[PDB]
């Protein structure tokens, strides 16, 4: 099962949530850590609002962003930062990324309370389109944003 | 509106696989795709997940991060022409889509009358989009490349 990360966020046109579970196996193999190094496998569900205003349909997945990620522990300092990628599970697609957390070979990354940061860029970054004639088209797309949670990591579930 | 359909939807790989056209579109970025003012119209390929889709997506969501060429032949003349089609958002969702000059286009037969449209249509994981293949959370194995294909009577740009 999933444990919730913090409380979500509506920005953008989307519903901008966070879980982590036990980690995963994804192919292509070489790109996500293996699952043997890691502690759990971050989510970020992202789907979108009624009224996305850039003409996506509601809960639809929100497909082509670069999403970064920072990963800070506030009891012991530490912090790392990666990038989540693409990818489906049994439960539909999201944005994801095996995590050492105690595995960690710079250790810090353990038990405790935690701040993650989502680093959000927009499709187009990728050559994404939109349509922008009167018949069809949609708004601009949003700057560069992050958004902010606060959780306890209780261990490798 | 709306779309002009083309041909008769396939079902196939746990998805249903369209294709349609509009008037030319203005799209942004610019410079990405032909310029609308250079065009006849817009082709688009309309692909959504069946119900109990083999690879985990929800009935109804769009196939993401396919990679999808296209072959427009024009039985009556010979004409032929291959692309890609690029996805982008519209006001009514994404899709895989292109502007093509038709009557526009000087170097070929590209005009009114019957035509052949196949897609050839590559999994997601060709562009690096992953899968879960776990116990707890895997989905099933992605399909081999493929091909579908359409009849249809072009008649201009829709006006
Ligand atoms: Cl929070
Ligand atoms: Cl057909
Ligand atoms: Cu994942
Ligand atoms: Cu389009
Ligand atoms: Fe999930």
């Amino acid at each position: 099962g999933e444990v919730p990360i913090g409380d979500p966020k509506e920005l953008n046109g989307m519903e901008i949530a966070a879980v982590y579970l036990q980690p995963i196996e994804m192919e292509p193999r070489g790109i996500d850590l293996a699952a043997s190094l890691a502690d759990i496998h971050l989510e970020a569900d992202i789907h979108a609002l009624k009224n996305n205003p850039n003409g996506f349909p509601e809960g639809f997945w929100m497909p082509y962003l670069t999403i970064a990620y920072e990963l800070k522990n506030t009891d012991t300092g530490a912090i790392k930062r990666g990038t989540l990628m693409p990818m489906v599970a049994d439960d539909g697609p999201h944005y994801g990324a095996n995590i050492a957390m105690e595995k960690d070979k710079k250790g810090g990354f353990g038990v405790g309370n935690y701040e993650l940061t989502f680093y959000i860029s927009n499709p187009e970054k990728q050559g994404f389109g939109r349509h922008v004639d009167e018949e069809t088209g949609v708004g601009k797309w949003f700057e560069p944003f992050k958004v902010d949670y606060k959780f306890k990591y209780t261990g490798t579930p």
